[PDB]
């Protein structure tokens, strides 16, 4: 259950580059039907056009996530579609987004204990266009269970887990309610923080807000989040001690000293050690037998051409879940750095993630070089070679 939130009251009166990856979910073989990703992160703000595109023309149909945002403010979001691959068809995913001159176009290359309950909270202003859209998203240990999106004609809450469905009618009243109740103050807070920035009137402006409790096998609060950001940055967050505020610019002092005559930092104290422990605790029972799974990495290696006497091993793991995974690649027992390439995590759409880590090494050296594969959910670290 999210806390109700207070105005910013900040008194009277940046952007970032999408990164993208081009993926097919499952390795891609001619004539087998398939699912074609694009994964793009890191941008703000959050309004962005993504397309897919086929052999040059646009791909009708393609589906998108609900956007979300992680701890570093700048949001993310996955656009698939259904294929089938051949040898010859050009599949790339073009994106444009305000913090490019011109839109970017990125073809897909086949070689390419404790619990947690917090709410990640999103209002964008689009004057002109309408109200300002509300969105509020529960997780349950990163696994988004509730939602809230004013972008509808009655919002409500809604369940975005199975086990979510036994709540009974009042829940779901009182949810939304509250949530209709946070969506005025944000409203109320985007028209001041304008002038409070001396911004002008006409731009669309986003608050994102991380809230929320971790508590340990104990029962006992490990950490308490109440973390503001207005445009991206940080604007005020309750400190680790949970009784003082960390205000990011001059902008937010007026808020900091507008909490403290009101209480307001205890106000949060009694909701994380208290209101939200005991709703963690009503969610985890619910969801016991969904929540604590883990999927190990299943791993292989492939081998790839290079100019002149070179060759690359890629190192694929796929299907594992949590998303954390370490891959390490090694000559004569001691790990590589140098020619050594990444790709972020990233997910293959059924819930489950991927990664692969590649190394240049000499032709006909390829069984000297092991590929090590770290994960919560294998018992012992996967070790594996190049295999003809």
């Amino acid at each position: 259950s999210i806390i109700n939130f207070e105005k910013l009251g900040c008194g009277a009166s940046i952007q970032k580059t999408p990164q993208i990856q081009v993926y097919s979910r499952h390795p891609p073989e001619n004539g087998k039907p398939n699912i074609l990703n694009c994964y793009v992160t890191q941008f703000h703000p959050p309004h962005i056009e993504i397309q897919m595109l086929k052999n040059g023309k646009k791909i009708p149909k393609v589906e998108m996530s609900d956007m979300s945002f992680s701890k570093d403010w700048s949001f993310y979001i996955l656009a698939h579609t259904e294929f089938t691959p051949t040898e010859t068809d050009t599949y790339a995913c073009r994106v444009k987004h305000a913090s490019m001159a011109e839109p970017k176009t990125v073809y897909w290359d086949r070689d390419m204990g404790p619990h947690s309950l917090r709410y990640f909270v999103t209002a964008v202003s689009r004057p002109g266009l309408g109200e300002p859209r509300y969105m509020e998203v529960g997780y349950v240990d990163d696994t988004e269970f509730v939602r809230f999106d004013s972008d509808a004609e009655n919002p409500r809450y809604e369940p975005r887990a199975r086990w979510m469905e036994q709540e009974g009618p009042e829940y779901w009243e009182r949810a939304t309610q509250k949530a209709k109740g946070n969506e005025q103050s944000f409203r109320v807070d985007l028209r001041t923080l304008l002038g409070c920035y001396n911004q002008s009137k006409g731009g669309s402006h986003t608050i994102q807000v991380i809230s929320g409790c971790e508590v340990g096998s104990d029962g006992r609060l490990l950490r308490g989040y109440q973390q503001y950001a207005y445009d991206g940055c940080d604007y005020i967050a309750l400190n680790e001690d949970l009784k003082t505020w960390t205000a990011a610019d001059m902008a937010a002092l007026i808020t900091k000293h507008k909490w403290e005559q009101a209480g307001e930092a205890e106000r949060l104290r009694a909701y994380l050690e208290g209101t939200c422990v005991e709703w963690l605790r009503r969610y985890l029972k619910n969801g016991n037998a969904t929540l604590l799974r883990t999927d190990s990495p299943k791993a292989h290696v492939t081998h790839h051409s290079r100019p002149e006497d070179k060759v690359t091993l890629r190192c694929w793991a796929l299907g594992f879940y949590p998303a954390d995974i370490t891959l390490t690649w090694q000559l004569n027992g001691e790990e590589l750095i140098q020619d050594m390439e990444l790709v972020e995590t990233r997910p293959a759409g059924d819930g489950t993630f991927q990664k692969w880590a590649s190394v240049v090494v000499p032709l006909g050296k390829e069984q000297y070089y092991t590929c090590h594969v770290y994960h919560q959910g294998l018992p012992e670290p996967l070790t594996l070679r190049w295999e003809p």
